């Protein structure tokens, strides 16, 4: 029920995204967008911050810092 | 049909393609460009910037910033 | 029970997880957490920092410090 | 004949190599280098700077900018 | 025996493990530090730096400085 | 008789180590080494620096610029 060796990740990120909770995202670069999780797959994050889309490229993002924790498993 | 783990990437910059939409690209190191998507495989992205080409590694990309939101399903 | 070629890592942050190691992680931007292991994975560390949650990606990660040595 | 995922790139670099096509290459750390392509694989692409020989790392590569543009 | 492409790396870093050599580990970031190599795998390298461990991932290594040439075959 | 994918790097790399000719290897981080190439494989290049090896990440390698150039095929 998952691609072994990106548990957490998958299910994180869509805690994230089920529940919409607002995230501050640091990228590499030391930017950062404070959003929420559209949809995601292996390479990708779509966020939506500020009612307008972010395509990040998941090897630029450093951090999610979320507002509300996840409940793990 | 070929994908895998990438519907979202895929998806998306076939969108920004197909409906000519002006994206700005944030590269990691910081650049951008401003431009539209003409083509794109697993590891470039041949951009349209101002009638000139742009070869661009999804490598070295941040973020797209599109001016208009892409329809998701 | 193993993934070859992963020991080390897989091993090392599965003690500072158990332990409840206090480390900071060194980002190879030169931004840094001071907080505890909660999980991880193949490409992901989820931390502890001081009550809140922060899903680190391991490819950003520059090091891992702890404030006591992991028994080998 | 193809590695299907790189037709986009192995076309396009093929397309500079063959038709000389001066190009600015613009490195992720900001560096640039203004030559032509001469050969390439999966992850190394061989330049012409004026005469010298320059082997660049294609994850160190930003973006490919040509004089004229590319026929697609 | 188990390898791949890989020979010149895990020999050399065994070597400065098992002659306990002095290096030097230049990070990509800029960062630096003098120690010695504990163990290693394909993404992680142990160090002992003054009698604490740091964890250090390769993919965030420049260049491995030793202290002595390594004896090569 | 090679790893497909890999010609241009494995035999330019092979010409330098085998010639011995000298090089400037240009860094990501910017940082750069005046050396000579004395082994490699698909993840690092041992390098001669005056006398003094040098195990450099390819990750981190930008160019290598050679003093002389490489008879190609």
């Amino acid at each position: 029920m998952k691609q072994g060796g990106q548990g957490l990740q998958d299910y994180y990120l869509n805690q994230l995204r089920k529940e919409k909770i607002l995230a501050t995202v640091f990228l590499t670069n030391g930017f950062q967008l404070r959003g929420r999780v559209v949809s995601f797959d292996n390479f990708t994050v779509l966020l939506d911050v500020e009612g307008k889309q972010q395509l990040v490229f998941k090897h630029a993002i450093s951090t999610f810092s979320p507002q509300k924790n996840v409940a793990l498993n």
